[PDB]
């Protein structure tokens, strides 16, 4: 029993984290085979950061400008190129700890684990969802840039996020590992703000299923609803629309608990309308939306790595 | 900025997790140097569960009765002994991935990370506190026994918990790595129940300081309190008493924010009285009690957002 925000074990990623220094700027890199991936903004100073010309800044740099440290060892950079907003530093040694891996782009609503690092040194691990507004509610201090997000699908690490910056509201923005930003953000210092965010409906339902599996059942009711009526309600409360695909994905949980998805939707309708009347669900007084259907099935089964 | 329940990176522990089988029972063990540590109840049968005589069950075992598997490799057990409620299996290979480590016994209120494992295979990592009633509110399924809790300060892994069992209320009980149970519990299936649990007051205060550091001031008030009046009120909401030690421990956060500990205590009093009236603190609608003073200083800026 029990239900916790749970990250993937981080060991396979820990063995890939290095420190990258350019000029006065030091941040984290991801060393896979013979390439170190990091944010391109490592080449900037403060005044470059106002209006950086990355191509121009980069052409001016030599390999030896980039100091790459794997624990105590310096690696030798033998090449450097850019792909979108990520810098690729070719190094002379392949990482002997390189895991089976792929680069994947995730969709808003999906979760992943973040290994937060400072000076190439992993300090913490936590589980996040990509918000509908393409931010993540992370916990990041100065020196955290180049920290990465991932999932583990078997023995294979899917890398999905690299951290680039914090927004004024204290939430975080970054790229996939091909250097494409999540969200309408740029790696410069201009005014930038997160859009208004929405709740991930399908995830809330998943978490309500988790609650039921853990014996917490007071919010269930005799009523069912339709997708359309529910969605009329959801929209009003700044909830993402629930699609047929979402319903299908909850199928397993529905079968296991004996509560159909539109049955559970009627519960969620009531919770949005009435509140929780002083009660909690899985110890929480708000509806949790950072667990996917997959996460719930995983944690309420015991799949391992 | 941001404030998240954060676990320690689990890699140093992942390299120590093995599978231990005795009879039809399989669970997890922790392989450090040339010793594998696991719950002694691995040697129990169906009969044994109420009133196992561990000494008697153990004497009847030989080394080769214990199958230890480290990934693909079988390890050869060359010795076995019991220490309190943990079994120590001497093996013929030292773990080349042994980190710098120590065994520490923690006190209620302390936090740690749990690496949940099944069949010697790591499944997930989460952050926990030792509850005042000496349980932990974990996430554990059958096969999880021998999963461990730990801290990593600097390069050193401090092992503080090994998982033994789930209590009827769905909370968890286990030992330190010297096999001594936390709380009044025993590794038997007789009736036992956790004491009524309380909120970890000092941790809540720490978290309120974290909120102030992260720029939130709405729940502060002009009042102070005496320690004793604070405790009189706190007790009524099932909060642990705050001691002078707890006050001293909050000193650094007090200094950094300019809010005296008893000033912050008065804020907590009011919060308990009023609730949050539709607001959140650091994204929570309840008061969080699973961050220690140390955790807050660790995770937070050293400059407060005024
Ligand atoms: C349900 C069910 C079991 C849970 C366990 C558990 N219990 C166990 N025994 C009780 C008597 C033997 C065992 C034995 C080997 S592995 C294991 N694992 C641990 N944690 C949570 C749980 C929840
Ligand atoms: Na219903």
């Amino acid at each position: 029993s029990g239900f916790r925000k749970m990250a993937f074990p981080s060991g396979k990623v820990e063995g890939c984290m290095v420190q990258v220094t350019c000029g006065t700027t030091t941040l984290n890199g991801l060393w896979l085979d013979d390439v170190v991936y990091c944010p391109r903004h490592v080449i900037c100073t403060s005044e470059d950061m106002l209006n950086p010309n990355y191509e121009d800044l980069l052409i001016r740099k030599s390999n030896h400008n980039f100091l790459v440290q794997a624990g105590n060892v310096q690696l030798r950079v033998i090449g450097h190129s850019m792909q979108n907003c990520v810098l690729k530093l070719k190094v002379d040694t392949a990482n002997p700890k390189t895991p089976k891996y792929k680069f994947v782009r995730i969709q808003p609503g999906q979760t992943f684990s973040v290994l937060a690092c400072y000076n190439g040194s992993p300090s913490g691990v936590y589980q996040c969802a990509m918000r509908p507004n393409f931010t993540i509610k992370g916990s990041f201090l100065n020196g955290s840039c180049g920290s990465v997000g991932f999932n583990i699908d078997y023995d294979c690490v899917s890398f999905c996020y690299m951290h680039h910056m914090e927004l004024p509201t204290g939430v975080h923005a970054g790229t996939d590992l091909e250097g494409n930003f999540y969200g309408p953000f740029v790696d410069r210092q201009t005014a930038q703000a997160a859009g208004t965010d929405t709740t991930i409906t399908v995830n809330v339902l998943a978490w309500l299923y988790a609650a039921v599996i853990n014996g917490d059942r007071w919010f269930l009711n005799r009523f069912t609803t339709t997708l359309n009526d529910f969605n009329l309600v959801a929209m009003k409360y700044n909830y993402e629309p629930l699609t047929q695909d979402h319903v299908d994905i909850l199928g397993p949980l529905s079968a296991q608990t004996g509560i159909a998805v539109l049955d559970m939707c009627a519960s969620l309708k009531e919770l949005l309308q009435n509140g929780m009347n002083g009660r909690t669900i899985l110890g929480s007084a708000l509806l949790e939306d950072e667990f996917t259907p997959f996460d719930v099935v995983r944690q309420c089964s015991g799949v391992t790595f």
